[PDB]
């Protein structure tokens, strides 16, 4: 009554690993210990071997991320049984190199990091994950105390960039030699090699994904390749360094008053903005169930390094089946999560009468437009345009002078508060796979709410398009009137406004959601942003803004020209000073 249950305990483990079979993992790694002289053998023996297979497979493209992390789960849970035996014993094994991984300062994005985390322990490296919002201080300090071979920083929103760069200067100033590895949503070949590398005398590499992380972490710890690599990269980052400062025959940059002059043209006297049916701050609620439908799974599969869009990915050739299998496992966890009610999304919406003044929107107390309670600020494209507007989000709102009644809204949500709680649980039982799952869904769940609310606002709450029945697949294409710009995106790069949002809706109170040093959000699975109704409104990016606007924004916000240059760094069309 079994099958593989009659093999040598060593082939048994080696197989249970690849397949990712954890139901015998305890008594299997055990028995193999009794038949082994010293604890550490079952590790460098069956297990370690089980992993090279995965790795072999992963390479020909037979296996995938979903399973890999899944095999690790076994791999870990085994070493997690020999803790007391391996410890109280001889030598206790070794690795290819120990690494300090961490989500930089003020940032709370960590999914891509765990993956890299796990993908590396899967090639036998020791990974010390400090977590998120970690001081450039605690990163290197630990780099020191645990004698790491290389520091890895992870970033997600714009503000983090200045953190990494603050970390390199620190690595330059603190005389560090090891290699700096930088990654995350925001990092790029270019950004690393323009503003980061040239601050760290040591090797400073940028990698695009956990797969390629291994190739670099290899070369960077190779008695051979190291010298031959760091050097190929230094000279590579130079090439791109000089191609980005060629100041290509670029469209000359216009003056802040010119652009502003060339504003979004529209006859407002003739147009009457849709009265927002429901004025006021409201706390909405939706169960996972409700949300499930609105989930755009694509990003999900991109989270799990499975390329392609859904549902086309399911019928894919090389990866399709797994995509199917991965896709199931999730839904499965979702079912559980929706029933027991252990991960509940929350959210808060709101609609306030507004109007346009300069490049900002004025939010009004009551229908009277007598008292200003909050001012949403927006930047304005500052390149030379002809025939087209110099788009500035505020334009899509009936100015003050037109005395026309226009409106604006905002929201914030989250796939659940218990996100972190549930995540840690899996860390506990060493379930990397499920740790990364619960998070990847919360997101989907979060991102999901945003779509739902928006639709409901579009339908009910604001009520300008009550007879709307687009499909989920259509909602994914933005086939509706109006947008929902959110702080950070190119349409409105200034992250601090998320504060204002928190203010209007008093997020903290209705959802518990919070904001951090770098105006990121907690839980990680969160989405906040603005609601615009005017039909012409589009997600048009800011791009580069000159010195004049930064100043004028300075005042507006009531900040220092410098404090603004920080938060806006990406979009500075002039010399970053
Ligand atoms: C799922 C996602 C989210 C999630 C959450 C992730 C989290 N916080 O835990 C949700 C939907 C909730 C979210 C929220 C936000 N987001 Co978002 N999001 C995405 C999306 C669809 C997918 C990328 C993704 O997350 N991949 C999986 C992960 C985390 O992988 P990854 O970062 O790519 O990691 C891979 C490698 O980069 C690597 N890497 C990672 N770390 C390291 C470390 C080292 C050391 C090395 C060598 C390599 C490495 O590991 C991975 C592969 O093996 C992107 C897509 C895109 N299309 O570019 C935007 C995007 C990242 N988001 C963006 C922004 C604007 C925001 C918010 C401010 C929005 C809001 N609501 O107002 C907030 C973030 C604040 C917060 N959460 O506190 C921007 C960033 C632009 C900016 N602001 O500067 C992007 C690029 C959108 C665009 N086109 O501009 N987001």
């Amino acid at each position: 009554q079994a099958e593989w249950r009659s093999w040598e305990v060593n082939k048994r483990l080696e197989y249970s690993l690849v397949k990712g079979i954890t139901e015998f993992i305890e008594q299997d790694t055990e028995e193999a210990r009794q038949q082994a002289t010293r604890p550490i053998e079952v590790i460098e023996g069956p297990l370690m071997d089980g992993m090279n297979v995965v790795g072999d497979l992963f390479g020909e493209g037979k296996m995938f991320l979903p399973q890999v992390v899944k095999s690790a789960r076994v791999m870990k849970q085994a070493v997690a049984y020999l803790e007391p035996f391996i410890e109280a014993s001889k030598e206790q094994g070794k690795t290819n190199g120990k690494m300090v991984i961490a989500t930089v300062k003020g940032d709370v994005g960590d999914i891509g990091k765990n993956i890299v985390g796990v993908v590396l322990q899967c090639n036998n490296y020791e990974i010390v994950d400090l977590g998120v919002m970690v001081p450039a201080e605690k990163i290197l300090r630990t780099a020191k105390e645990v004698n790491a071979d290389l520091i890895g920083l992870s970033g997600l929103i714009t503000p983090s960039l200045d953190e990494m760069v603050n970390v390199a200067k620190e690595m330059e100033r603190q005389g560090f030699t090891i290699p700096l590895l930088i990654g995350g949503a925001t990092t790029s070949k270019a950004h690393t090699a323009v503003k980061i590398e040239q601050n760290y005398s040591g090797p400073t590499v940028y990698v695009q994904n956990a797969s390629r992380t291994v190739g670099v972490v290899a070369a960077l710890l190779s008695d051979t390749q190291r010298d031959d690599f760091v050097a190929r990269t230094r000279k590579e980052y130079e090439t791109v360094r000089i191609q980005h400062g060629r100041k290509k025959p670029r469209t000359p940059p216009v003056t802040l008053e010119a652009a502003r002059d060339n504003d979004f043209a529209f006859d407002w006297q003739a147009y009457t903005p849709p009265v927002a049916h429901r004025l006021g701050v409201q706390e909405v609620e939706a169960s996972i169930e409700t949300l499930r439908n609105y989930i755009d799974w694509t990003p999900f599969f991109m989270t799990w390094s499975l390329a392609g869009k859904y549902p086309r990915i399911l019928e894919d050739e090389v990866v399709g089946v797994e995509a199917q299998r991965l896709f199931k496992d999730a839904n499965d966890m979702l079912d559980k999560l929706s029933a027991e009610k252990t991960l509940n999304p929350r959210g808060v919406v709101g609609l306030f009468p507004a109007n346009r003044v300069g490049d900002d929107i004025e939010i009004y107390r009551d229908e009277t437009r007598t008292h200003v309670i909050n001012v949403s600020h927006h930047l304005r494209q500052q390149t030379e345009k002809t025939g087209f507007a110099n788009y500035c989000l505020a334009d899509f709102v009936a100015p003050k002078l037109s005395g026309k009644a226009d409106y604006i809204g905002a929201f914030a949500v989250t796939g659940g508060l218990e996100e972190d709680a549930l995540a840690d649980a899996f860390e506990a039982q060493h379930d990397d796979y499920n740790k990364i799952m619960v998070k990847a869904l919360a997101d989907r769940l979060a991102e999901a709410f945003a779509e739902y609310l928006h639709e409901r606002v579009r339908k009910v709450y604001w009520g300008y398009a009550p007879n709307e029945n687009l499909s989920n697949e259509e909602l994914i294409r933005e086939n509706y009137q109006g947008i929902r710009p959110a702080p950070g995106y190119p349409a409105c790069p200034e992250h601090t406004e998320k504060a204002t949002i928190w203010e209007l809706l008093e997020v903290e109170k209705h959802t518990g959601m919070k904001l951090t040093e770098s105006f990121a959000m907690w839980p990680g699975a969160s989405v906040s942003g603005w609601y615009f109704s005017h039909p012409d409104s589009k997600y048009y990016a800011v791009a580069q803004i000159q010195r004049d606007q930064v100043e004028d924004y300075a005042r507006r916000k009531g900040m220092s020209v410098t404090e603004v240059e920080r938060w806006l760094a990406p979009n500075l069309g002039y010399d970053a000073d």
